[PDB]
């Protein structure tokens, strides 16, 4: 009748969480830590160690208001240990518990290591049932599947969420209204500005020490503009619903140099941490096209990338893990170029995409997938190198998001588990889809020579390397056979140039 610890994670941060629901308040414990093995096993941007900490400590205190006892652990406490499992046995030597209760988390390494902790008291493990499929219920969709289709994993979930139905068939008669019709930004139109949050007085604290700390952390902290608490992550959501939201499809694939945000809802970081609930933000959704504030293509375009393609993700990483996080399909052996750091380069589409990782800790998803993560697969980085940088450089990147995300849909080093196909482009992709080019140093009608787009010749250079493997793939049929009328003459000069391309970016050879 000691009572129970209760762990709960920087990315924990609900009041719904598993391991909270059945707390006996006069008994049990709530422990949190600011854990510099979290912090740096990965160096992550400045912008993120402030939004989880500052959201920690406020969590805490809501914790407190109703009754909890909280043991706190910040940075700066002398006798912390560093690590969760140091600060459990800390904890339960300070006082007597029967027990410890935790969330399942987000990272299967720490997933593996506190499952396999020897405690003086028993760990009970729980599902984080904020998800809206379960990983038992992701595995028993996916068995027997020769591929894995989101599309098929998005049907069902519309049906189980019950969300964008209207009785037994999808609202408007139609499951998904994507369609490959998207189209950069018109000259004249601006995009809009931004709703972003000036940091409250714990936040302030928190930006001060990770700026005296971490110096030697990713990205700049001065100006950071990210809710920290539900009430801040609420009015982003809102501000988000109500002005953006009903042009949300339309703009979704564009991409506008500095202007980072366009009209994406920017909630990720605050749904990664637990500050908004998935499936209220997709009742809020439904709601407003429900009440003739947006229109349905808009909702269902959303809607389907957090029922459909978040969850989808989530469960091919714990369907697949350790193994996956092993996977190089293509045999990339190459070093990430020093540009992806330092934003050094002449490629405009590729600096602009540093930069607002750099400011912001932010990149939609079009960017992180078409500029910086496609080069990648095409250059033959290293799928670890890869993944290094995604999991610092944004301040939504946990490693169950991240990794399917970069390893599969980006690059491809997965063969395709998550994404079906490789999703290579050459510089007219970027030319058609963003107002980059016209500015480039480089000449995106060029293949050849020292003004050519290096994506130009390094993606025929990438079809031609994987053709055979691209064959056995079925998808990549308008490249391949475009490769194969090519004359020898011609697929000899792309390939000198993107070899040469590769030695000048510092990546192999
Ligand atoms: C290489 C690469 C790495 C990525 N790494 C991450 C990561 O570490 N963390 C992360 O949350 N997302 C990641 N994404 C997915 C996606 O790019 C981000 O979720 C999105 O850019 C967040 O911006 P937003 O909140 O403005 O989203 P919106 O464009 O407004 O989309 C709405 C919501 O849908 C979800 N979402 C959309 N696309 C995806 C997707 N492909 N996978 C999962 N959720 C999705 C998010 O919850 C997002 O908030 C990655 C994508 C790529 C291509
Ligand atoms: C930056 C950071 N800091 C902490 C921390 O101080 N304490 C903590 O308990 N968790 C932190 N996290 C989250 C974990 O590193 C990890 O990514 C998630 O628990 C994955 O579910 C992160 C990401
Ligand atoms: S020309 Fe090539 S490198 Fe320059 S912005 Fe366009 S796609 Fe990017
Ligand atoms: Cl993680
Ligand atoms: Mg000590």
């Amino acid at each position: 009748m000691a009572g129970a610890l209760r762990l709960v994670l920087g990315d924990q941060l609900s009041d719904n969480l598993s391991a909270l629901v059945d707390a006996d308040l006069s008994r049990d414990q709530v422990l949190m830590v600011e854990s510099r093995v979290e912090a740096t096993a990965w160096k992550h941007h400045k912008q993120a160690l402030v939004l989880v900490w500052s959201a920690m400590r406020q969590f805490a205190e809501r914790l407190r208001a109703r009754g909890f006892n909280v043991r706190y652990v910040t940075l700066e406490d002398p006798d912390n240990t560093g690590s969760i499992g140091g600060e459990l046995r800390r904890a339960l030597e300070a006082r007597a518990f029967d027990r410890v209760i935790r969330t399942a988390c987000g990272k299967w390494g720490l997933e593996s290591h506190l499952l396999s902790l020897d405690l003086p008291v028993p760990m009970e493990t729980r599902e984080d049932d904020r998800f809206l499929c379960s990983r038992a219920q992701f595995a028993a969709w996916a068995e027997g599947r020769r591929e894995l289709r989101m599309e098929f994993f998005y049907r069902e979930m519309r049906r189980k969420t019950g969300l964008l139905m209207d009785g037994d068939q999808p609202a408007g008669g139609r499951w998904n209204f994507d369609a490959e019709n998207r189209r950069k930004l018109p000259p004249g139109l601006r995009p809009p500005e931004r709703l972003r949050i000036p940091p409250n007085p714990t936040t302030q604290t928190v930006l001060e020490q990770v700026s005296r700390g971490f110096d030697d952390h990713f990205g700049e902290v001065e100006g950071f503009g990210w809710p920290t608490n539900p009430d801040e992550a609420t009015a982003i959501l809102d501000h988000f619903i109500a002005d953006m939201l009903p042009s949300f499809g339309d703009w979704q694939d564009a991409m506008s140099w500095r202007r980072p945000f366009l009209w994406h809802s920017l909630i990720s970081p605050a749904l990664n941490i637990g500050l908004l609930d998935p499936l209220d933000i997709c009742r809020r959704a439904e709601a407003a096209w429900r009440e003739g504030r947006a229109p349905l293509n808009a909702v269902e375009g959303f809607i389907r990338q957090i029922i459909g393609w978040r969850e989808f993700v989530r469960g091919i990483y714990w369907l697949k893990m350790p193994e996956y996080a092993q996977r190089n399909a293509l045999d990339a052996q190459g070093k990430l170029p020093g540009f992806y750091w330092t934003g050094q380069t002449d490629m405009a589409c590729v600096a602009d995409t540093v930069r607002a990782a750099h400011d912001h800790a932010y990149a939609h998803h079009i960017q992180r997938l078409m500029v910086t993560g496609n080069l990648a697969m095409l250059l033959g980085v290293h799928p670890d190198a890869v993944d290094d940088w995604y999991m610092v450089v944004f301040a939504d990147a946990y490693e169950w998001v991240e990794m399917p995300n970069t390893r599969g849909m980006a690059t491809f080093a997965d063969g395709g588990i998550v994404g079906s196909k490789p999703y290579a482009a050459s510089g007219a992709y970027i030319d058609r889809m963003s107002d980059y080019c016209k500015g480039c140093r480089y000449d995106v009608k060029k293949r050849l020579g020292d003004d050519a787009c290096p994506f130009n010749a390094l993606y025929w250079d990438f079809i031609d390397r994987h053709a055979q493997r691209l064959a056995g793939n079925g998808r990549m049929m308008m490249p391949l056979r475009t490769l194969e009328k090519m004359p020898d003459a011609e697929r000899e000069a792309f390939r000198k140039q993107a070899r040469a391309l590769r030695v000048k970016m510092g990546v192999s050879g």
